[PDB]
């Protein structure tokens, strides 16, 4: 479409970023992020306005939980056939929506490239 | 696609950015943003790294030469049926270029939101 500053309907934006495992190869990516029960992802959200998720292979970290549940085909574990990413949504004021959207993925470069 | 953080190859992002006339009903914004002789906007776009242009109704300020022009049917006068805007664009490596996009974003704001 257009974009208009003074709109007070929300655009979305939306990415799938990838963790570079294959760069940070003993590196508990996945671990890190999520932590201790639930509690890291959950402040990173709530700090940065955004709805953030771990998917794709390696999310559960678990290899047998995933191939029954990949195999069992309910369709919310879709997902688990895509490489191991981080899907960042924010849904935002056409005027703020890409700060939003960059501050989110600064917070989380954080932890995709950690010796930043 | 995927987001790649590692990659070499650079993603484009673009905006179309409406020109609020109605809500400044008597402020030249053309104008402000161009500047003395072209110098303005070229500044703009060498401190963002991102290409941005006026187009749209408006964009000349000359009913004229826009009637002209669009008569004349050149496809490169296209865009003077459209609304008055301003369109951002950046190429950018992945890592960044959601950074870079949102900072232009925030430059362009400044003019076409001058009381802010």
């Amino acid at each position: 479409n257009y974009l208009d500053l003074f709109s007070h309907k929300n655009m979305k934006l939306k990415e799938r970023v990838l963790i570079p495992v294959k760069q940070y190869p003993k590196f508990n990516f996945v671990g890190k992020i999520l932590g201790p029960q639930g509690n890291t992802i959950k402040r990173l959200q709530e700090e940065t306005g955004a709805k953030i998720s771990v998917l794709g292979k390696g999310s559960m970290r678990d290899k047998a939980k995933e191939e029954e549940l990949r195999k069992g085909g309910d369709p919310k574990y879709a997902h688990l056939n895509m490489d191991l990413h981080v899907f960042i949504e924010v849904f935002g004021p056409p005027c703020e929506a890409y700060a939003l959207m960059a501050h989110a993925m600064e917070e989380v470069k954080k932890f995709l490239v950690p010796d930043m």
